[PDB]
């Protein structure tokens, strides 16, 4: 059950990696240090004294080379990401890099601090803000811009700023069209089997060092035991492109919705001639499908709003800013580096269109790949560090036609536990199959190896040697890739595969659900509602706020709950009458149903004993369910 | 070994007899909203311009008035013998329907001087045909206004064989569509194309003969229409608000916009005259798809669903009758709200279980297992059954939509493709013969569901063993004999069929003149798709192209293999320059004019590098729609 070390083939592979791959051009560590006013390399504790965000893990990879047990481009990219804190990109131009999975853009302005992102976490945001105000002038933030609908990117919001404040316009956040939206919908309906997903992309329960954690591709790893904010925005943009002002501060902001997120925008700076592309061409492969779950994006329209903004800031911009990762410095550096960006998302769409339309199936297309076209697989900035080839391929197949492969064997395929039991009967036996991973670990096949193991794993998970050959084999692809995400995700894997799922969670201090409406709260409920229990528990609840002075009229048919907003049902079972701020306090279970009744804050008409009864037939979910075995 | 049509199993035989029990049978109400109002019967043949069948109802005689053979699901019959009611039928004086003339129905709506129609049909014969019916038994008026429910090709395709085009331009025919009809009509039918088409074949059963053996019906309609013409006629008013009243020739309209629900350009049409609701394929007698099995982009359930129950709060109360674009009507404002409340209650079900089971940790497939049923009074209704969309493939469509593809276990993130996987599959179950007796247990213990798993990885790895390719063939065919979905039916038969002998010869969008609607900037992202990366590698170029007769200018760039454009931009460093016209640029789309010939005529001027826009086309492949599935 221990770290295995480097196999004769995983060390031979890696070497490999040296030759054939840049590792002369040292143009990015030029890049990432260039700026530095203030560096980082400790902590970041929660209110509670725990660790959040810890640099000094890291250091077994400073100016050093590749370990036989780490690919060495990802040992590059890792070096890269360890080029933290306070940076200046321009006179009155700031940017606070590694003290989160993300980087805080600091604009001064006129009288006060105009911000674009607050980071993942309330802390990371504070200590981003502290570090800058250690040397910088303190003034207060009078703007703050949300790029796009991602945790890290708006997570932060409340530890810096006040809601309050952006109510009474004294502090004016933007946020492209649908922000609320999505911020809500992709993180919380989808949300438990997203942050549980989400562990094996960060890796964030595997130790750090060569053998284990090394570098997240667009970050190092994510924030633990923090705080997750969310503060509606005051201004929407809803216009291709928009212009604002604000403290003496020009923002020309473009819409690139649909593309790295849902509601998301670029941000250029004509005052400064700098551009801000959010993390819409950072200095990796993104993800077309990210492996913690999500809505597939449109590589098409991603290379499309790459290329409108190259047409109309290309001429303009003397330095490209991200919200993740460094700088790219010079007009020339920034057009090549644009134009790259661009293709690379073309071609991912039309070549997997092209090979669909031939009739290649999703994986019969990643097999087929393996490079990008010309000079796009001589460029560092177009690695497979985050979003990998294979899967995005795999994802426009998916995005266009869908997980089904048109062949009818595959139109009702068996459950994981159902398959790897006929398949190991099929196979010989659980003893035979042991036998046949064990020789294609011998082998060097490990790819293989995995694929048999699941089968077994999932037949019977009381097998304890086929879980620790499966990790074995797991760990030498980690040792193997390339991919950050990939090595985060096998070394989570052979962690959980020898031992188990432990007791924590992050998002536990994260209050996100205090920002959401009745009807985001309802939808919520509708997914809560367990269809086996509220069978034959038909009603209908009308919902008045008088406060909000909305209505909601609730209906729970066949453990199906549907809301109409706006409208009552005349002939309703119960009515229930409170406030958004005591159904807040219902929501976040700080106070109770009967609790609440009693207190008079919930006035109920009707059939009040229907209330109690609806949430009774709602479940709890816990973000640590099995990945790699049974629920 | 054998390659002919095998009967029903004892296995299959029995299966399909429990049917009869466990399911309604008893309740005829379907059978008695069919029949209803039948003036005249249809039970002939359509024929094209050529004199070839393009509809053909006396196929399907085996169905008429007799019970279910021992080869074919009994629900899946009732169906069948639904769908077989074809002809012209009042639903009230002044509103007739053609149903079973085409995979969709025509509303033909009466009114002071002419009549206003809602939909057009598939093609132009069944459009001419089922306007040939109605004047057969009612007064011969012409067209003065249609309504295009939706934007698929059922509903608009047979416009121009009853109305001009010129006369909807001079407004003397007033045609009604909803919201960005003409960018998605052209868009999402004429793009990922070849792939779609062939996978289409699979879900049409075209190339499957009819008869209790073979292809019995496709649950919203008998099967595809043969050898026929698709029309596109420009719509005259477009729906923009998402409720509009309407007068034409003393008949109300009142439109209400579906948008992205089963459609991306789709509304209802209430007739507050009437008091009749029609909702185009918004909610059909039976389970629509979420993903559709020629390949798609997944649809939204929660959006859906909300609209069915917009519908009902708005028209509910109102209506006496609905009507469809599919299918018989369900009379009667009881028997219409409890159809609408179902239908409503059966999309949410599909969005709101599958994401309670995501959030508990299950998988796509494991979801699938788990749920089985609809909840509650759902699992009784012949209306809601899996006959077109199935409840597996939705539910699995439900988890690609929010998380994708990938399961979020490690051992599934890079699978080996089909003939990879069954070569090492087939030698870890002992071998070919190995492989093929435990391939006829699975079928003698009746689990043809384990047995095409099987077979699935032997013909991969050897497609020439043509007893593995039988005994898939055979065990396909008794899945085909035992589904409730025609859809399935109509794929596991074309897959049986093409096991046994192969890909044969034929096209019906042939005679279809839609790509001729193709803007520029679409035939361009088309030519990007058909670029080959791998030959235009080290052939960067850029071509300026000029429109005359559009005002359009349109700038390519080919770079890396990789072809990437801006419309209505020009490149002022450009190599060539192409002047000519959209009808000469559709000539030589259409591959009718050539391109030296065109330069020759003066049809297509360059300036700059002439010699690069040979070279260009010369880098662009050609498609086939005819690529193995099962192979
Ligand atoms: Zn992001
Ligand atoms: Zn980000
Ligand atoms: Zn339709
Ligand atoms: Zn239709």
């Amino acid at each position: 059950l221990d770290s295995k070390p480097a196999s004769a083939i995983t060390a031979a592979k890696n070497a490999e990696v040296l030759k054939n791959l840049p590792f002369a051009d040292r143009e990015e560590f030029e890049a990432a240090k260039r700026g530095l006013i203030a560096p980082f390399s400790g902590q970041i504790k929660n209110a509670e004294g725990q660790v959040v965000w810890d640099m000094g893990a890291y250091q077994f990879l400073n100016d050093k080379d590749a370990a036989d047990t780490v690919n060495p481009s990802l040992w590059r990219q890792a070096q890269l990401n360890n080029i933290a804190g306070l940076f200046e990109v321009m006179p009155k131009l700031y940017q606070v890099r590694g003290l989160d999975p993300a980087n805080m853009t600091i604009i001064e302005g006129d009288s006060g601090l105009v911000l674009i992102d607050t980071l993942t976490t309330a802390e990371t945001a504070r200590a981003a803000l502290d570090l800058y105000f250690q040397h910088r002038p303190k003034k207060p933030i009078v703007a703050v811009v949300y790029s796009h609908s991602h945790i890290d990117h708006f997570g932060g919001a409340r530890g810096i700023i006040d809601e309050a404040d952006v109510k009474a316009g004294k502090v004016k956040v933007f946020a492209p069209s649908g922000f609320m939206e999505h911020a809500v919908s992709e993180n919380i309906l989808a949300g438990t089997a997203m942050a549980r997903r989400g562990q094996y992309q960060s890796g964030v329960m595997v130790p750090r060092g060569a053998q284990a954690q090394v570098d997240s591709g667009l970050f190092k790893t994510t924030a633990t035991n923090a705080t997750n904010t969310l503060v509606a925005p005051n201004v929407l943009i809803e216009k291709p492109y928009e212009r604002h002002t604000v403290d003496g501060v020009e923002l020309e902001f473009q819409l690139t919705l649909g593309s790295e997120a849902p509601s998301d925008m670029n941000i250029y700076l004509p005052q400064f001639k700098v551009l801000n592309t959010a993390d819409n061409a950072p200095p990796a492969m993104h993800n077309l499908l990210t492996p913690r779950g999500a809505e597939v994006r449109d590589a098409k329209a991603w290379a499309g709003y790459i290329d409108a903004s190259l047409e109309k800031y290309g001429d303009r911009t003397d330095v490209l800013i991200q919200q993740h990762n460094w700088p790219v410095w010079g007009g020339d550096k920034v057009r090549t580096y644009l134009a790259d960006q661009r293709d690379m998302y073309a071609f991912l769409n039309n070549r997997a269109l092209n090979l669909m339309n031939k009739g290649l199936t999703l994986h019969e297309i990643a097999a087929e790949v393996s490079k990008l076209p010309g000079e796009l697989d001589r460029k560092w900035y177009l690695r497979s560090y985050y979003g990998a080839l294979s899967t995005n391929l795999r994802a426009v197949y998916q995005r266009y036609l869908g997980f089904y492969d048109g062949n009818p064997a595959n139109l009702d395929p068996f459950p994981p536990v159902e398959a790897g039991k006929r398949y190991v009967e099929a196979m010989g036996g659980a003893d035979a199959v042991l036998k046949q991973m064990r020789a294609a670990i011998d082998k060097g096949d490990y790819r293989w190896a995995v694929q048999l193991g699941n089968h077994l794993v999932f037949a019977d998970p009381a097998n304890k040697d086929a879980r620790a050959l499966q990790a074995d084999a797991m760990e030498q692809l980690g040792y193997q890739t390339e991919n950050a995400l990939w090595r985060n995700m096998y070394m989570t894997g052979a962690m959980e595969l020898r031992h188990g799922v432990p007791t924590y969670d992050s998002r536990g201090k994260s209050e996100m659900g205090r920002a959401l409406t009745p009807d985001m709260f309802f939808d919520l409920l509708a997914i809560r509602l367990d269809t086996d229990k509220a069978v034959g528990h038909d009603m209908t609840l009308n919902w008045v706020f008088e406060d909000l002075k909305q209505d909601i009229a609730l209906t729970l048919r066949n453990g199906v709950l549907t809301q109409r907003v706006g409208s009552l049902n005349p002939k309703a079972d119960v009515t229930v009458k409170l406030t958004k701020p005591t159904l807040d306090q219902i929501a976040a279970r700080k106070l109770d149903l009967p609790t609440a009744i009693k207190q008079g804050t919930v006035k109920l008409d009707g059939d009040g004993k229907k209330l109690g009864e609806f949430f009774g037939l709602l479940d709890s979910f816990s973000p640590k369910f099995n990945i790699v075995e049974l629920e």
